[PDB]
C-alpha cells in the first residue's frame, strides 16, 4: 500500500460534524470538528493534512464530498489526486471513552486520536511510530 | 538539539491571531488562525499537536502564555513539559506573497505552511523530509 494514500470521512456525533483523514498503509488518523459539512471545511483540511504529510492521493467512502469547486481547487493546488477499517468505530469508542474529560467534544476527540496515535499495535509499534517509519523509508 | 523540542508563539496579522508551533531540530511548522489568543486555544493546540508528533518539551517567546491551569493541564495530560529563528518572518513573508490566492486568511496561513514545510533548504532536504527523518531515526 502506497504512503502517499489517505482516506477522508465524516462522522456525526452530538449534532456536529467530524472530519476524520486515516493514513492507510499505518492507521495514523488526523481529525478535526467542523462545524457543518461543507466544500469550505474539506478544502480547508486537505490544504492542512497535504502540508503536513505528502499527501499524493485522497479516498473517501462518499465520492460527492469532493466534487464541489472549492475542494478540487484545494486538491489541485495541493497537487492532490483522487481515487474513483472502520478505524471509525474504534475513534468513537475512545471518544465517548473520555467523553467526560473534556467539556467541548472537539477537545474529547483530540484527546481520542492522541490516544489511538499513541497506543502499541501488535500483541509492535504506533500508527504515531508506523507513519514516520513508512514516510522516512520512502523518502531514503 | 533533541527531536521532542517545540517553540510555540502568536503573531498577529489582520487583527487575528495565527499561532505558530516549530519543530526546532528540523524548522518544520505548523499553525492555525485561532480567533483569539485564549488559554483554551492554546490548550486545543497543544492536545492536537501532541497527538501527532512526540512532544516532550515546549519553548515559547511569551512564558505568561503557559500559565494558566487551562493550559497546564493539557501538558498535564499528553505529559508534555516546558522550558524557564524567527522562522516567523520567513512565514509572514510566505502569507503576504500568497495572501491574494484566498479569501480567508486561514486559508492563505495553511497555503505558507505548506510552501514552507516542502521548499528543499541548501542550495538538501525540505523541513517535511527532515522531521520525518529526525523522528525515526530517534525511533530506531
Ligand atoms: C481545552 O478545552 C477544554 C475542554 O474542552 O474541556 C478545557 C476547557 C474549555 N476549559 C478548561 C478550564 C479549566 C481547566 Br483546569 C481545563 C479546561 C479544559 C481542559 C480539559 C481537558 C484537558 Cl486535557 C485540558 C484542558
Ligand atoms: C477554503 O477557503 C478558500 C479561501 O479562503 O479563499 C476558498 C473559499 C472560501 N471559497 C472558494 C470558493 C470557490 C473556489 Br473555486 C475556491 C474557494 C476557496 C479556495 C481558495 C484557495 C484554494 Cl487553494 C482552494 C479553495
Amino acid at each position: 500500500c502506497s504512503p502517499g494514500i489517505w482516506q477522508l470521512d465524516c462522522t456525526h456525533l452530538e449534532g456536529k460534524v467530524i472530519l476524520v483523514a486515516v493514513h492507510v498503509a499505518s492507521g495514523y488518523i488526523e481529525a478535526e470538528v467542523i462545524p457543518a459539512e461543507t466544500g469550505q471545511e474539506t478544502a480547508y483540511f486537505l490544504l492542512k493534512l497535504a502540508g503536513r504529510w505528502p499527501v499524493k492521493t485522497v479516498h473517501t467512502d462518499n465520492g460527492s464530498n469532493f466534487t464541489s469547486t472549492t475542494v478540487k481547487t484545494a486538491c489541485w493546488w495541493a497537487g492532490i489526486k483522487q481515487e474513483f477499517e472502520s478505524m471509525n468505530k474504534e475513534l468513537k469508542k475512545i471518544i465517548g471513552q473520555v467523553r467526560d474529560q473534556a467539556e467541548h467534544l472537539k477537545t474529547a476527540v483530540q484527546m481520542a486520536v492522541f490516544i489511538h496515535n499513541k497506543k502499541r499495535k501488535g500483541g509492535g509499534y504506533s500508527a504515531g511510530e508506523r507513519i514516520v517509519d513508512i514516510i522516512a523509508t520512502d523518502i531514503q
